[PDB]
């Protein structure tokens, strides 16, 4: 993770107030734009606050948040991570209802698999990824943040069967996360299941049922999600297989 002095980090303005404590974005002298999360707690909060860091610190791909370093040696205990213009994937989305095509749709879906990919490869299982999870740049390059979770309380409409049933965590269960993100995306960030409860959702996928595509999405795509959310994990495709297909469909932008 990398310790950084407490005189080079310069909070400017707060974002907003996340879990273990608030969210903010300044700038970052040795200058650069970053974000900075703050801790105030107990020390059940700080061992896990920070560990999120170390692992985050194992990563480095463009669609994965950059991890500057950190500050413990001094209070307040917080991380520093590359700053995202937009935000938050699913706000981003909510505030921009029916403003992107589907190309552009797509891209940002293929730039989350491709870090997906990368950290499945690593052998890493994030076990909560979501459209919440995911932010997004001045670029519209979406990148998977909140690692708190992930190992080398999860909503249940996001996560797999077998991970709910027997605590199987996988990248075949990150993969059926991942298609719900794609629902979200070309959904402009609807909830999934809408109204459902969690157990009617659980009952709902063990009938055979799923999310139906959404409004001008294209078939190709809600197949695509339809595969990552098979029964059996084995029968889903791998990460490389995603983003393979997704490129494939913007190389060859009628075939979307």
């Amino acid at each position: 993770a990398k310790e950084i002095d407490a005189s080079c980090i310069k909070i400017e303005k707060v974002i907003g107030v996340g879990e273990f404590g608030e969210v903010c974005s300044g700038r970052l002298k040795v200058e650069i734009c970053v974000a900075i999360k703050t801790l105030k707690y107990t020390d059940k909060q700080r061992r896990d606050f920070l560990s999120e860091a170390s692992i985050m610190g194992q990563f480095d791909h463009p669609n994965i948040i950059h991890l500057e370093g950190v500050v413990t040696k001094c209070k307040p205990v917080m991380i520093i991570t590359e700053y995202m213009e937009n935000g938050s994937l699913d706000a981003f989305l909510r505030k921009n209802d029916g403003r992107f095509t589907v190309i552009q749709l797509v891209g940002m879906l293929r730039g989350i698999g491709s870090g997906m990919k990368y950290l499945s490869d690593m052998s890493a299982v994030h076990r909560d990824l979501a459209a919440r999870n995911i932010l997004v740049n001045s670029n519209l390059v979406c990148k998977v943040s909140d690692f708190g979770m992930s190992r080398v309380k999860i909503p249940i409409r996001w996560t797999a069967p077998e991970a709910i049933a027997y605590r199987k965590f996988t990248s075949a269960s990150d993969v059926w996360s991942y298609g719900i993100v794609m629902w979200e995306v070309m959904s402009y960030g609807e909830r999934p299941y809408w109204d459902m409860s969690n157990q009617d959702v659980i009952k709902a996928i063990e009938e055979g049922y799923r999310l139906p595509p959404p409004m001008d999405c294209p078939i190709a795509l809600h197949q695509l999600m339809l595969d990552c959310w098979q029964k059996e994990r084995s029968d889903r495709p791998k990460f490389g297989q995603i983003v393979n297909m997704l490129d494939k469909l913007i190389r060859n932008p009628n075939s979307l």
